[PDB]
């Protein structure tokens, strides 16, 4: 289903940025590599079909997710360390 994304970060890594998926009310991080770093909060994120996700509903903005996981504490504790 279309996901919504709470917080991400821009690439301050080199070409990595991280965002926050939230669901109904569950939420999860993933890492995401792209570089047009336009992302912001309350972006619909809908599902292309392996795994890729599309922006705004427009397939031209698109991105691919390096690891996604449920907003494990490890994740979070290590990413936002």
């Amino acid at each position: 289903m279309e996901w919504w994304v709470k917080k991400v970060q821009d690439n301050a890594s080199a070409s990595l940025c991280r965002v926050v998926l939230q669901s109904g009310a569950l939420e999860m991080i993933a890492e995401i590599e792209a570089c047009r770093l336009r992302l912001r909060e309350g972006d619909k994120l809908t599902p292309l079909a392996d795994a890729r996700y599309c922006l705004n509903n427009n397939p031209t903005q698109t991105l691919k997710i390096r690891n996604a996981t449920h907003y494990s504490s490890e994740r979070w504790t290590n990413a936002d360390k």
